[PDB]
């Protein structure tokens, strides 16, 4: 914990909420000054609990770089029309930096450029059958490509395009690595993952392979193109087949006016996968023998079936699908945004389907539960000193994604008539927290803020002789369970929000992931929209 001002290190929007935090004993006056020193704003800090005081400077609407002074402390804050444009662009460019089997040239990727990796065909587990499944994204700090979390990352990017296309239109991905005519930014980027996902479906059965990885994780020092271990397609799984089905039905709808062929191919692939679900058992995935990579296991598969049924309900607009969706919507499943508990994606597809195709009674019950869920998140946010919908127990592996999915839920609800008054405050507080307004004064994104992430658990950043890591990567965040040797050694006894370390070996607090950047893209695009 530093003895300084805690603020949004990326910046503040002209029209947005503006807040800073300080550990204090009582109210203190504060001032905002031009870089010359002239005061433009003055106020008093106010208590918010657990040693924290806040200062609100929302009314300062003139853009510039300001010196914020409180007691003997000083901080440089930025107010701008589109303060989050650069970070949003970097967060979307992260997906292109994760591209597998693709040359990333220096003119696009700069020092983190590299040649095509993992170009070999993968062997289907326990057979001699080889299969080509190039492309898509390296999942995280490792080089595996896993179906289940890939579906969430795709769904998030598609949702961001559907909700905030104007905000996304102001950002540029690695345009020259993608096929012309160029699609809008979120669709341009997500098409790479959608194309790889299509190669993961078994043509014979419609089932989808759980993942393609090497048998084990290579050293942290491994460059993408030096990872030459043989690739293995882990068996087909119910969770991979269902999440694929839902992500494909969603892409079929979104790509309809942009890529008719992709849309038609996705729609067909979604139907063949749903046919596989009807004929197979809800069997949880477990790593086969000799496969030591990310399992992405899950004992609860009803939420994945809910998402697949609701996604096809919306894709087709066919009331016949509500027969399967509605009993699933009645279950006491958590309504979350993944990677393991995906029911809220299904709830959203159901609520976004024309009203005529569904039971009005079920629809109203669904909308009421969503409102009650948001009220509970709002109460958590009300009692938190940083105003984020989190409790100490929520600071688990990928706590930044836990937070961002919750900000996402408020924003998603606005498109389906559930207008919670706290939605925009939560979105702003989640961005503030991610960018430095937290007990560690840590900006949880590489290459941004005054205290960026400098040592992520990310193979290309470790391997290169740059580190200085790849920019725009959202790290997992504080995890109180101390799920790595570094976290256990350095973070024992520390509060839940301080359970983070910027060290390359801390995979449990300092790794990156495509499905951690994906809700960040959605949340940041929402704020930019205004
Ligand atoms: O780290 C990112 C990727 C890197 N690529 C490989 C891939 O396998 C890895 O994925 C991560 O792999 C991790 C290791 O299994 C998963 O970590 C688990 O993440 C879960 C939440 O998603 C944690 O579960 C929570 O833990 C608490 C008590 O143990 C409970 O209060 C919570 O109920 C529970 O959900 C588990 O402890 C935890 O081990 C992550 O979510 C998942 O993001
Ligand atoms: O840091 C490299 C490995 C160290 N010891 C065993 C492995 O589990 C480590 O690899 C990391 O494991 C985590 C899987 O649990 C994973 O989330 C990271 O992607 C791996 O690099
Ligand atoms: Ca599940
Ligand atoms: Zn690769």
């Amino acid at each position: 914990v530093p003895k300084s001002i805690f603020y949004n290190q990326v910046g503040y929007l002209i029209s947005g909420d503006k807040r800073f935090w300080i550990q204090a004993h009582e109210p203190q006056p504060f001032a905002l000054r031009t870089p010359e020193g002239q005061a433009v704003f003055a106020g008093m800090t106010k208590p918010v609990g657990g040693n924290w005081y806040v200062g609100d400077f929302t009314a300062l609407r003139v853009p510039g770089t300001y010196t914020l002074t409180v007691g003997t402390l000083e901080a440089r804050v930025v107010i701008h029309r589109r303060a989050y444009r650069d970070v949003l662009e970097a967060m979307l460019r992260f997906f292109d930096y994760q591209l597998c089997g693709v040359v990333l040239p220096e003119d696009e990727a700069g020092p983190w450029a590299h040649g095509a990796c993992h170009t070999s065909d993968a062997k289907v587990f326990g057979t001699e059958r080889a299969l080509a499944c190039p492309g898509g994204w390296h999942d995280a700090g490792d080089y595996g490509k896993y179906t289940v979390p890939a579906a969430k990352a795709v769904a998030d990017l598609l949702l961001a395009h559907e909700y905030f296309p104007a905000a996304l239109a102001h950002v540029r991905p690695m345009r020259s690595v993608h096929r012309a005519p160029h699609l809008p930014p979120a669709l341009e980027v997500a098409r790479e993952e959608i194309a790889w996902l299509l190669t993961m479906q078994d043509p014979a059965t419609g089932g989808v392979y759980h993942k393609v990885t090497t048998p084990s994780f290579p050293p942290l020092d491994t460059r993408p193109e030096d990872d030459d271990a043989p690739l293995v397609l882990s068996p087909i799984s119910y969770a991979a087949t269902a999440t694929f089905c839902a992500a494909m039905a969603h892409a079929a709808l979104v790509y309809r006016p942009f890529d008719p062929a992709l849309s038609s191919c996705c729609a067909d692939a979604a139907r063949r996968a749903y046919a596989w679900l009807g004929a197979h058992e809800m069997q949880p995935f477990h790593n086969p023998d000799g496969i030591l990579t990310g399992e992405y296991g899950d004992a609860e598969l009803r939420d994945e079936l809910l998402w697949a049924s609701c996604a096809l309900l919306r894709m087709t607009g066919d009331s016949a699908w509500a027969r399967v969706c509605e009993p699933l919507l009645d279950l006491d499943l958590p309504w979350e945004l993944g990677w393991a508990d995906v029911a809220l994606y299904g709830v959203m597809d159901y609520l976004r389907t024309p009203r005529a195709a569904v039971s009005d009674d079920v629809r109203n019950k669904v909308k009421s539960r969503l409102l009650r869920e948001l009220d509970a998140l709002a109460a958590m946010a009300e009692s938190h000193p940083f105003g984020i919908p989190m409790r100490d127990d929520d600071f688990i592996w990928g706590s930044n994604m836990v937070l961002l999915n919750r900000a996402m839920a408020f924003l998603l609800a606005e498109g389906v008539g559930v207008l919670h008054p706290a939605a925009h405050t939560v979105a702003q507080r989640a961005a503030d927290y991610l960018f430095g307004a937290n007990p560690l004064g840590q900006c949880y994104v590489t290459g941004f803020g005054q205290r960026p992430v400098r040592h992520p658990h990310h193979r290309p950043s470790v391997a290169d002789d740059v580190d200085h890591p790849v920019p725009g990567m959202v790290v997992g965040g504080p995890n109180r369970h101390l799920q790595d040797e570094i976290a256990r050694a350095q973070l024992a006894g520390r509060p839940a929000m301080e359970a983070y370390i910027d060290h390359q070996d801390s995979y449990s607090t300092n790794e990156v992931a495509v499905y951690w950047n994906s809700p960040a893209v959605f949340v940041i695009a929402a704020l930019l929209e205004a």
